[PDB]
């Protein structure tokens, strides 16, 4: 009743067991459910090390970030996602005037979104 | 009744067990549920080390950040996500005037969003 | 009852077992469910190391980022995703005026989206 048994010589390292025992039941909801994810797979082991017996992002770029265990819920309803502007104009001159309109805004720059966001703008 | 048994020689390291015992039942809600996530997978072991017997983000960039165990809920309803402006103009001169309009705003820059956000703007 | 048994010589390294025991039941919902994912596969082992017995993204580019264990739900309904602008104009001069209209906005640049986002704009 174990994961490893050791008789010979040598010191030891990562040996794991892990359980995650999950039992649903009956639910019985009347209507609708939306936004429902069901996933079961986790095993990522980039490098084991070893037994004995130059990274550069130049413009705007990121380096060495790693996120886990993060949930973002913003489902909502009847939503507008994006850029919007509702400038409203008319000219209608009468006399010795001269009607011109430009309604400039102004430049922007130097933003970046890294990681786990949702809406990034 | 164990995870490892050790008889030979050597000192030991990470050996783990972990349980996460979860039992639902009956729920019986009438209506709707939205924004519902169901995931069960965790195992990430970047590097084990070893047994014995130059990172640079230049412009705007980030370095060495790692987040876990974080939840953000802002679902809401009837929402507008994005940039908005409602300048409103008209010209209608009569005489010896001259009607011009520009309504500039002003530049912006030097913002960045890193990690786990939701709405980043 | 184990994963490895060791009698000869040598120190040890990663040996794992992991469980993920999941039991559904009856659900019985009346209506609709949308956005439903069911996946079960996890095993990624980039490099084991070894037993003994120059990366550059130049323009706008990223470097060495890795995300896991992240869920984003923003399903919603009746939504507009993209750029929008509702400038509204008319000219109708009468006299000695002269009706011109330009409604410029302003340039933008230097944004980038990296990782796991959802809506990136």
């Amino acid at each position: 009743k174990a994961v490893c048994v050791l008789k010979g010589d040598g010191p030891v390292q990562g040996i794991i067991n892990f359980e995650q025992k999950e039992s649903n039941g009956p639910v019985k909801v009347w209507g609708s459910i939306k936004g429902l994810t069901e996933g079961l797979h986790g095993f990522h082991v980039h490098e084991f090390g070893d037994n004995t017996a130059n990274v550069t992002a130049d413009k705007d770029g990121v380096a060495d970030v790693s996120i886990e265990d993060s949930v973002i819920s913003l489902s909502g309803d009847h939503c507008i996602i994006g850029r919007t502007l509702v400038v409203h104009e008319k000219a209608d001159d009468l006399g010795k005037g001269g009607n011109e309109e430009s309604t400039k805004t102004g430049n922007a720059g130097s933003r970046l979104a890294c990681g786990v966001i949702g809406i990034a703008q």
